[PDB]
């Protein structure tokens, strides 16, 4: 609606395309030489490793990087002995971690005095807090030392901010003060690559190979995007269901955000297609489980649902009748095309995962016809079924040929706990977020709103509840990121941890929760219209 007529018309040069590959290939050589450097330290390595992570790059050299941190992890406690820098323990923190290699928080008692608490002398080391701050986010349930390195350095951060010297290095406080705002690990790949780029900028003694190298690297990425965005838009008004249709709303954006948050890599540029054509189907679907239509409808809708078929023409209304039509004519043709790539299968499973959605989404329509407010909870568990996260996983692992189809979908129907805490996250921040939209809809079967009913405490109490809750199951994910490594495929657990940094950006909004719509305008322009320039 609002980018779908822009998206449509912008023109994308397919000779800029080749070059900006062609200029990545040509560089890459040069980076790796960096990597492999028979020279350069394990130190080196990891500060190499966490620049190329910092600057969305890793995944040119995803198979020496994995080796290279495989190898020193097992030398760990050595390479560590009397290192006291805290931004080098920092970043091996995050390094290590990001690569499910569970580095022990005991690396940070050296930065710990007897009373327990982080030295007050670390407040010298600006970078070594904002890293420190950054990692603080990288916690299992159990390492309570993480909450309390997030508000040392917070405070001894924002202290630095208001203070005297801070002017002195602009661009070094302005990059604290946007990690202070969004942490590395409460946003995405992408956008922290492209803020990670105008930072390095302004270091002096910024290597200018990996500086040119990550622009040509983001000017290609976005590229796909916009091409996707722009394939996305044409397919949507196709299908034209704005035409038979009255209640469909825009969320072209937010769906292809919707595949850009799992996997931002040009790689992954089909699998980015399949998700966002599902989810923009499928949330027209959510759409249609709605407290004004009748039970008769809502009744009929979900069993169409539990047999994906058509009614017989024994059955009900119009628009009702379109979207199980499309639906399965969307889902059809998507399995069609997937069928020479040997996916099929896969697609297939989206509406198989989605019959117990149905269902719940039935019950959450009696609630919100009849008026009635659950307890919060009794409405979880409806609320983790209708959240649907083993079905978002499936449609990311469609696109990713490297992932087997039957190992992944194993997985899946094991109830993975990584995919339990997931729920509770999207659960909770999707209806704490738009609340406002909930009530002015009739929906007050929610998670935000079933909490004030069971406990007496307001709306901004109960917000600060979830959040806890959500905060916990986040350091839950974590846990089994790191612990799920050499059982479960990496590629299939960075797709985990990665929802998790989505649903952070697109609903948390300093400490409790807004809309999309509204954080999707800071970063829409430097994501999807802007190239970076090239010096
Ligand atoms: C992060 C993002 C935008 C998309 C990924 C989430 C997935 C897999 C599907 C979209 C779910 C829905 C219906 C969002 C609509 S706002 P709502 O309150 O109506 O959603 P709900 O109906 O509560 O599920
Ligand atoms: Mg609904
Ligand atoms: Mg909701």
């Amino acid at each position: 609606s609002l980018w779908g007529d822009h998206f449509l018309s912008v023109s994308l040069d397919r000779g800029e395309f080749d070059e900006l590959e062609r200029e990545i290939e040509t560089m890459k050589p040069l980076v790796k030489d960096m990597l492999m450097s028979s020279q350069s330290s394990d130190k080196e390595k990891i500060r190499l490793i966490h620049l190329l992570v910092s600057l969305g790059s890793s995944y040119h050299f995803d198979k020496e990087i994995q080796d290279i941190l495989k190898h020193s992890f097992t030398k760990l406690d050595d390479i560590i002995v009397g290192e006291d820098d805290l931004e080098t323990i920092s970043i091996m923190f995050e390094v290590f971690r990001l690569y499910g290699h569970k580095m022990s928080c005991d690396a940070f008692d050296r930065f710990r005095g007897e009373d327990g608490r982080f030295k007050e002398s670390l407040a010298k080391d600006v970078r070594g807090m904002l890293q420190l701050f950054e990692v603080a986010h990288l916690g299992t349930p159990s390492e309570d030392i993480m909450d309390e390195a997030s508000s040392f350095a917070q405070n001894h951060l924002d202290s630095w901010i208001g203070g005297n010297v801070s002017g002195a290095t602009p661009h070094l406080l302005k990059h604290i003060q946007n990690s202070l705002y969004i942490p590395r690990y409460c946003n995405i790949e992408v956008l922290v690559a492209r803020e990670y780029i105008s930072y390095y900028e302004q270091e002096e003694g910024h290597n200018k190979i990996l500086l040119k190298f990550a622009k040509l690297n983001f000017n290609f990425c976005q590229f796909h995007y916009i091409q996707e965005l722009k394939t996305l838009t044409k397919w949507w008004k196709d299908l034209d269901l704005a035409s038979k249709l009255p209640y469909i709303r825009d969320r072209l954006v937010e769906s292809h955000l919707g595949g850009l948050g799992p996997y931002f890599e040009p790689h992954y540029s089909l699998g980015r297609i399949i998700v966002a054509k599902i989810i923009m189907t499928m949330v027209v679907v959510d759409d249609t489980y709605d407290a004004h239509a009748t039970v008769p409808e809502v009744a009929v809708l979900t069993e169409c649902l539990q047999r994906l078929n058509i009614g017989a023409d024994d059955k009900l209304p119009d628009y009702l009748r379109t979207v199980l039509e499309s639906v399965f004519e969307v889902m059809g043709e998507i399995e069609q095309e997937m069928r020479p790539k040997g996916r099929s299968y896969g697609v297939k499973q989206v509406l198989e995962r989605f019959k117990n959605v149905a269902k719940a989404d039935k019950q959450l329509t009696e609630w919100a016809r009849t008026g009635d407010v659950p307890s919060f909870d009794e409405y979880m568990k409806v609320g983790l079924v209708t959240a649907g996260m083993d079905g978002y996983a499936g449609y990311c692992f469609i696109g990713m040929e490297d992932v087997s189809e039957k190992e992944a979908f194993e997985w899946l129907s094991s109830n993975p706990l990584i995919i339990q805490a997931l729920n509770v996250m999207f659960r909770l921040a999707n209806d704490v977020g738009t609340y406002e939209t909930e009530i002015n809809r009739g929906e007050v079967a929610n998670g935000l709103n079933c909490y004030m009913k069971q406990y007496g405490v307001t709306k901004e109490e109960a917000s600060q509840e979830l959040r806890k809750i959500y905060s916990n199951n986040k350091k839950v994910v974590m846990e089994e990121f790191m612990n799920s490594h050499d059982h479960v495929p990496r590629q299939v657990l960075l797709r985990c941890l990665n929802f998790a940094r989505l649903f952070d950006v697109m609903y948390t909004e300093g400490d409790g929760y807004s809309e999309p719509k509204g954080k999707i305008e800071h970063f829409m322009t430097s994501l999807y219209v802007h190239p970076i320039p090239l010096s």
